[PDB]
C-alpha cells in the first residue's frame, strides 16, 4: 500500500466544479491500494498517518503528530501511485486493486481511521471521480511510506 | 532518487510571506536526492518527467507529456522524501545528501531540466528555506519514482 502525506496549511477539494471537502491545518494522504494488500497494510498506513510527527514544537523539531495538535486529515484514494515508470513514457497500473473492490477497502480505512483517532477530522473524496483540489503545502513537507517494504 | 510528481492547473510558491513563483498548468516535483545519487539518478528523473505522458488529450487518456502541451515544470527540493519512518515515529533523514553539495546536485538538475526543455518553463523554490505552495491539483494525479528499482 502506497502513501504520500504531505503536510498542509488547509485544503479543498472538488467535483465536477464544487467544494465538497475542507480541512484546514493537517495532512493530506494520497492513498494508493496494491491488488495483494491484506487489511494489516491497511493498519500500518493508518497508524503512521495519524501517527508521524511531523510538526515542530515551542524550540523542538519533528514533535507532535496530527493527533496532538487536534488537526485533519484530507485522505485521497490514488492509483496512479502504482503508475509504473518502467516500462515507457505511457504508465500501466496494472499493481492496482481493481476499482469495484479498491473501494470496498477504503471505505474499511475511513472507518478505521476515525476508531482511530476522531471521526469528526478525517475528510475523504469522492472515490470514482475526478477532483481539484487545492493544498497548501506548509514547509512542505512530503513523506512517502510503500507498506510492502515490510 | 526520489520524486513526487502531481499533475496541477497551477502552483505559488511563497517564502517567508512574499511570493516568488508561479506556474500555470503542469507538473510539480518535490525532489528527494539520496546521499549517493550519481549524476544517471538524475537525468532519470529529468528524463521522466518531462516525457511522462500524463495528459489526456482527445478521446485519448495518459497520452500526452509535458513538453508536448508547453507547459511548466516547478522543482521543489524535498529530502523529507528520505524521511525513513519504517521504525519510529520520529522520520530519519540519514539516507539524504548534506545541503551543500545537495544544493549544487539541485542546481546541475535545474541546468539539465532548463537545458532540455526550455528555460522559461522550468520553475523553483529557494532550497532549504520554509517555503510556502499553493498548489491546484489537477485530478490529482501523483506518481512515484525511486530511481533505485531501476537497473
Ligand atoms: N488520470 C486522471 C484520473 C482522474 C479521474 O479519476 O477521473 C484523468 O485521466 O483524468
Amino acid at each position: 500500500m502506497r502513501v504520500v502525506i504531505q503536510r498542509v496549511k488547509g485544503a479543498i477539494l472538488s467535483v465536477r466544479l464544487e467544494i465538497i471537502s475542507e480541512i484546514k491545518n493537517g495532512l493530506i494522504c494520497f492513498l494508493g491500494i496494491h491488488k495483494n494488500d491484506t487489511w494489516e497494510d491497511a493498519l500500518y498506513i493508518i497508524r503512521k498517518c495519524l501517527n508521524l510527527r511531523l510538526w515542530n514544537n515551542d524550540n523542538k523539531t519533528w514533535d507532535k503528530n496530527v493527533k496532538d495538535l487536534n488537526y485533519e486529515l484530507l485522505i485521497v484514494s490514488q492509483f496512479t501511485l502504482f503508475g509504473n515508470t518502467k516500462k515507457g513514457n505511457k504508465p500501466d497500473f496494472h499493481l492496482a486493486k481493481e476499482p469495484n473492490e479498491a473501494l470496498i477497502f477504503y471505505n474499511k480505512i475511513i472507518d478505521e481511521f476515525k476508531k482511530q483517532y476522531n471521526d469528526d477530522k478525517i475528510k475523504i473524496g469522492k472515490f470514482g471521480n475526478y477532483m481539484n483540489i487545492d493544498v497548501t503545502n506548509d514547509g512542505p513537507v512530503t513523506i512517502y511510506i510503500d507498506t510492502h517494504d515490510i
